[PDB]
């Protein structure tokens, strides 16, 4: 034959999240907010589903899909913010303690989104970023209130402040685009090392030469191998991968496992060779 | 071992569209249009990238993930000027002729761009739908002015021009949009059967039981196909798939093919069943 509970464990802490912006009708922001969690936990609803004729590996993968649109759901946002601020600069008529504690109440209340987050899932993840941005978007408007009402000889401090504010938001995005990026192009998940499996597998008596490994992974932790191994003729062949999936399994986890067993008869080529690196 | 001019065809074919936006400086929309492109061509130039480390199957797919953003360009494009139409709406103080030949060179010129993506490539078949598009929009502003011009007694007409030409581009970009989601879900690709193939492999000899089938496709064009299979015990297995690949590929083309040549000792189980359709 060749052969748990962290999928509620978000639908647990994402629907939270939900209800709190949802919860906070207390006026664009929110109701973007509102808009990205749903259709996120949704995905998440996706992921449940058996894998069925079209989706062979099934709908595990779809969840980051709904993760990377959370993401460019905030470049959209903060996109606005930014030539809004320009705007704001450019007409530089406006008009305080009023802008206070409206903002005052926001803060706090994103910490709460913020720190029930607190690092599994892709969608966690993505949801906490997503969160997280709008929160130190929402100090801007807060530590500027504290500024211009103690200094308004300025009142121009403001624009800055959002937009060095932004890029505390981009520059802590970039780190899980570094990472899905690789997902989607079927690369070595980071919990790896191409070489770290190539040499973990080579230990073993029968292999010859690990040619074409395979190695990428769905969402975050369901990784799948495949490969083709030279095993040594005079020795059996289907007893050794019957240990190298056990030397596999115990060294980690895995979703699938398919190797090939060629024979010690190939042409000594750039398909089967190794990476450039 | 168990062991072409179709690349640089689309550069060809693309970098023509990327000049003809660029020599188009004759006003915005045509510096979107632009920025779309050459980093559309760039991920072109990424797929030819040989196959690294950290990439195993290589930059192939980088080649959706460049078109899969040139589709969420068209998205925001559209999501403008669907706005500013109900903002020309709501403010309905705006006056023709002069706003006729402004528009008159740019729908023929949008043919060009469209004529020459004739259909291979995603991204051709990527930036094509862009352009489209962006035809189609182009033609709201002419095909009212030559209604207003004659007809200046309504001079609301444009609005829901925009408007029903704006849904002649989103339902022209679902029919990407139904692919490309498959391809970043590892689904069977389009031209192809997840049981299309199964018989089709069942017809040969030594085959028992081909469980656990997996197939999924790279970008447009390449199929990678994995899977074990049951064999006579009796029989010599590694003769079989020896078979297999050809069956396969003659029956079409591949990129990598990992069979597993399972035993007949399966534990007869929901893993190695059948998708459930
Ligand atoms: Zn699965
Ligand atoms: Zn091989
Ligand atoms: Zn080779
Ligand atoms: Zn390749
Ligand atoms: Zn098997
Ligand atoms: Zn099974």
């Amino acid at each position: 034959h060749c052969h748990a509970n962290e999928y509620a464990y978000a639908k647990w802490k994402l629907c939270s999240a939900s209800a709190i912006c949802f919860i906070f009708m207390i006026a664009a922001h929110l109701l973007i907010d509102l808009t990205s969690f749903l259709l996120s936990l949704f995905s998440l609803w996706l992921s449940s589903k058996p894998p069925s004729k079209r989706l062979t590996f099934g709908w595990h993968r779809a969840e980051i899909l709904g993760a990377l649109l959370s993401i460019l759901c905030i470049w959209v946002v903060t996109g606005v913010l930014v030539y809004l601020a320009c705007e704001r600069l450019l007409y530089p008529d406006y008009q305080a303690t009023v802008m206070i504690i409206v903002s005052s109440c926001a803060v706090a209340a994103n910490i709460v989104l913020t720190v029930v987050l607190h690092q599994a899932n892709a969608s966690v993840r993505a949801a906490f970023v997503h969160a997280l941005g709008d929160l130190f978007q929402s100090i801007s408007v807060l530590i500027s209130a504290l500024i211009i009402y103690f200094k308004p000889e300025y009142k121009i401090a403001d624009p800055i402040c959002t937009f060095i504010f932004s890029i505390l938001v981009l520059a802590s995005t970039i780190t899980i685009l570094k990472d899905f990026s690789i997902l989607l192009m079927e690369g070595v998940p980071k919990s790896l090392n191409y070489s770290g499996v190539k040499e973990l597998i080579l230990a073993v008596d029968g292999v010859l030469s690990v040619h074409s490994l395979h190695i990428w992974s769905l969402t975050m932790n369901q990784v799948i191998l495949s490969a083709h191994v030279a095993t040594a003729a005079s020795r059996d062949s289907q007893v050794v991968r019957r240990e190298i999936a056990k030397a596999l399994s115990k060294s980690f986890t895995m979703h699938s496992l398919t190797i090939q067993m060629e024979s010690p008869v190939d042409q000594d080529c750039l398909f089967c060779e190794d990476p450039c690196d």
